[PDB]
């Protein structure tokens, strides 16, 4: 995409990877093979996101009718615990390439990525009430829609009539989606329009990361800290229930994050 090494793809005119670059120059299966192979940085990070989700959805409250999952990418690790606390899930993404990988996975098509190592891992955290083939069927039955997203749009779902949600989940999304704090803050107001009053916001993402790599192809990220996200959340109409910060970072070659944040909020 012209630039090559000097600046992330689709970030020369703008200074941040434009949304177009996610539709055209983005291979989702290449990304899944890199980050979600699954005791490296990636595996340890995925294991921490998983523990936080098992605690949010299985250990604590966060029970409901409908959970809208914003910017799911081509991944399902983030929905394994919520398919126990929610009667229905509505997954979304900007990339059609990503929505495709999700739709292939809901069909159990052999050409879809293997989530077996991950699914079995979450089963072990839950005590193993069920096994992999049983856990994946609960989650697939729970996915009611796969829709196009745009957190950087007043109506994040467009014309789709969706009922108010009890939870809105977003993992590893807004750092790539928003190019500056005004957009990060606005994109959180947009998530609130999908949420019920006193409804949960669950956000997980990297801290202090300005880029992330998918091979040799580079992508933009918003380098923000704990103070920056804490402030962005509260100003967008949310009361923060708890905020976790971990020091684990992605390997040298994969991103310059100083750690990762996990937080639960409530639309107030
Ligand atoms: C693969 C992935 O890039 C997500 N993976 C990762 S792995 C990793 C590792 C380290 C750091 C980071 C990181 N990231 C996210 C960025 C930070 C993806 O699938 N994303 C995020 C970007 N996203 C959108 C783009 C533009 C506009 C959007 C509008 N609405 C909704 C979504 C939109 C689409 C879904």
């Amino acid at each position: 995409h012209h630039s090559s090494g000097l600046v992330p793809r689709g970030s020369m005119e703008s200074g941040f990877t434009s949304k177009d670059t996610y539709l055209s120059h983005f291979n989702p299966r290449d990304y899944l093979e890199k980050y979600y192979k699954f005791h490296s940085a990636e595996s340890q990070i995925l294991k921490h996101l998983l523990k936080n989700l098992f605690k949010i959805f299985c250990l604590d409250g966060v029970k409901g009718d409908l959970l809208i999952d914003i910017g799911s990418g081509p991944t399902i690790y983030q929905l394994l615990s919520a398919c126990e606390s929610f009667k229905e899930i509505v997954v979304t993404d900007y990339s059609d390439q990503n929505l495709q990988e999700l739709e292939k996975w809901l069909k159990a098509a052999p050409a879809a990525f293997d989530w077996s190592p991950v699914v079995t891992y979450v089963c072990d955290l839950e005590g193993n009430r069920v096994k992999g083939p049983e856990k994946e069927e609960k989650l697939r039955q729970a996915v009611k829609q796969v829709l196009k997203c745009d957190v950087t749009q007043s109506q994040p779902l467009g014309a789709v009539p969706l009922p108010p949600a009890d939870c809105v989940l977003s993992t590893l999304c807004l750092d790539a989606a928003c190019p500056d704090l005004p957009t990060y803050c606005r994109a959180l107001r947009n998530l609130g329009s999908l949420l019920k009053p006193g409804g949960f916001l669950v956000i997980m993402d990297a801290l202090k990361s300005s880029y992330y790599m998918i091979g040799e192809q580079k992508f933009s990220s918003l380098p923000l800290g704990r103070e920056a996200v804490e402030a962005a959340v509260k100003e967008a109409g949310y009361t923060i229930e708890w905020f976790e910060v971990i020091s684990q970072s992605y390997s040298s070659t994969m991103a310059n994050n100083e750690g990762l944040f996990s937080l639960v909020a409530r639309k107030l």
